[PDB]
């Protein structure tokens, strides 16, 4: 199943792939932006950019969900807050205490589904 | 550990937080582009952009690298082939029979390192 491998040297600065989270919400999440690759429709209204910094990543995430994604909000291992953004409806789950290694999906108008990919600490 | 976790509902058409890849090749990586993000120096020559249709991952992936990654190359799930790009010092490994989920790592003027976050079957 799920793994990773390590494959270089030791020099450089951290990055990662998921560079940056932007979202279209309104009732629901219309579109998730990653990394400025828009996934979704074009309803709602476009939220500001969030950029991850060298190091920093999602340690804290609450999203609301039925049959799409109604609402995202996270926090960061360096204490840094993107949303709420988005509506009301839905059930709340929420991720504590992780590292957040991906984000992909599905979506169509609206954002359908995330499908999170994360360390659990 | 890694794991993951899907949210929402069960329609629209898939997309991934991965969805393009360029790298800058001599006679190692000076720079991998992730969705347009730049990761290290400019250096080298600059591939072309491989961008992921929609379902579209790397199901196979071999990377030469030493102190630095000195290759890529890899073929998806549609058929498509990247690479290879680079030269053809240092140690070669082969990710096989996968779904690459996340290419994190660290760079500098060069590309140092790769941390591919990968399922594998
Ligand atoms: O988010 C779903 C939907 O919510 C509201 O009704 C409006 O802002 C729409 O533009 C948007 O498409
Ligand atoms: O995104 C909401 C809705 O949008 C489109 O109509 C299609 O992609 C559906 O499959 C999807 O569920
Ligand atoms: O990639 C290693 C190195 O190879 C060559 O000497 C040139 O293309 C450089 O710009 C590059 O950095």
């Amino acid at each position: 199943g799920l793994t990773h491998r390590k494959f270089g040297g030791y020099g450089g600065s951290p990055f990662s792939g998921l560079s940056s989270i932007a979202v279209r919400s309104g009732s629901y999440l219309d579109a998730i932006i990653i990394d400025g690759v828009h996934h979704g429709g074009y309803g709602g209204n476009l939220s500001p950019t969030f950029t991850f910094g060298s190091g920093e990543y999602i340690s804290n995430m609450t999203i609301r969900s039925g049959d799409y994604i109604d609402n995202i909000s996270f926090e960061t291992n360096m204490g840094r807050r993107f949303g709420p953004y988005g509506g009301y409806g839905g059930s709340a789950n929420t991720l504590s205490n992780v590292k957040v290694i991906q984000i992909n999906g599905s979506a169509g108008d609206y954002l359908d589904s995330l499908d999170i990919y994360y360390e659990q600490y």
